């Protein structure tokens, strides 16, 4: 029988981006496994289930998917979805592989199921919290994060490092997912002559804070982490984006060995960004394993991912006891003018 394998990501909403980087990724990887002869002979079917990044709408996807077959998720983007939705996916023998859920929750709860492709936030917030006090050492920073498990989990994170590292935060707040005006926070940074905004959170809210800060002449730089590595950043931001700071993974695009797979999908209309890989390089690791274990058994093949190595378009991946990988870790970007004339993320 087919394989079945959902895509379980925010496919709407303001997340939409990132729910096609994950989408676009795996789609790709499971049709170009399929025409090499599938996972130990059978095709993967792709089913997907949009969460909106809501928790509760995350576990209404995640009771379909147990009802639809599915055995694999690649999913979700959000944390604070993964955590809730992978509770689902380990009592219904479904594996679970995130490609952009950092928070380091996901991966210590002991479950069987629960593996990522990407970082997590005590190894992000660690080289966050030295980046602010190696290169700003004297600046005045606030500490702004959007009240999600994600989002305070970087910004706690950060602060721990940077606090140890001899950076004290002049603030502290949080904002709400979905708010759209800054101005009380931005003038109350003002007031306290912050100069970086340091951000744990997502591009929406990070874009909205990046321009309102420049219209009203707050002059500090937002220094924030993976949750704004999409294009619409620009776009949301204007051209105050220009300077901005954020940690990522490596960038998957520019290893010579996917020129062409990144080629592939430029030609079919998608920027293959950010976590496309990520998501591309999960559906690997689960054919990879797959074949290591000699079955599609869900719990067969999570044991596989902890014994063995597998190549991805992000190397070669393995993982720890916990299902974390053992892969570069974050490294800082720094937002500028690519050739293109467009804003964009470079490591600098």
């Amino acid at each position: 029988m087919d394989v079945v394998i959902a895509v379980g990501a925010p496919l709407t909403g303001p997340n939409a981006a990132f729910g096609a980087q994950i989408q676009k990724g795996a789609e790709q990887a499971a049709k170009d496994i399929n025409a090499a002869g599938g996972i130990n002979g059978e095709q993967i079917k792709i089913v997907l289930g949009d969460d909106v990044s809501d928790p509760k709408q995350g576990i209404s996807v995640a009771n379909k998917f147990v009802a639809d077959g599915v055995k694999f998720v690649v999913g979700h983007f959000n944390s604070g979805v993964s955590i809730p939705a992978s509770e689902v996916y380990a009592e219904n023998g479904i594996l679970e592989i995130t490609p952009a859920a950092t928070n380091p929750v996901f991966t210590e709860r002991g479950l069987w199921n629960t593996f990522r492709t990407c970082g997590r936030d005590d190894q992000q917030g660690g080289i966050a919290g030295k980046y602010l006090a190696d290169h700003f050492k004297d600046a005045k920073v606030a500490i702004i994060h959007d009240k999600t498990p994600y989002g305070q989990g970087l910004a706690d994170e950060t602060k721990k490092a940077a606090n140890a590292a001899g950076v004290t935060e002049v603030m502290y707040e949080g904002v709400n997912v979905g708010d759209k005006d800054f101005s009380a926070l931005i003038s109350k940074m003002k007031e306290a002559g912050v100069s970086i905004i340091y951000w744990g959170g997502l591009h929406t809210e990070a874009g909205l804070i990046i321009r309102q800060a420049a219209d009203q002449g707050l002059k500090a730089k937002l220094v924030s982490g993976d949750g704004i590595v999409s294009n619409e950043l620009a776009s949301i931001a204007g051209d105050a984006v220009e300077g901005t700071l954020n940690t990522f993974g490596p960038d998957p695009t520019l290893r010579p060995e996917n020129k062409e797979l990144v080629e592939k999908f430029k030609a079919a209309g998608f920027n293959p960004e950010a976590y496309t890989l990520y998501s591309y390089a999960a559906m690997q690791a689960i054919a990879g394993a797959a074949k290591a274990a000699g079955s599609v058994e869900p719990e067969k093949v999570a044991e596989a991912l902890k014994k063995g190595s597998f190549p991805t378009a992000l190397g070669e991946i393995s993982f720890d006891e916990k299902g974390d990988p053992k892969l570069p870790g974050y490294v800082m970007y720094e937002w500028k003018k690519g050739p293109d004339g467009k804003f964009t993320y470079i490591q600098q």
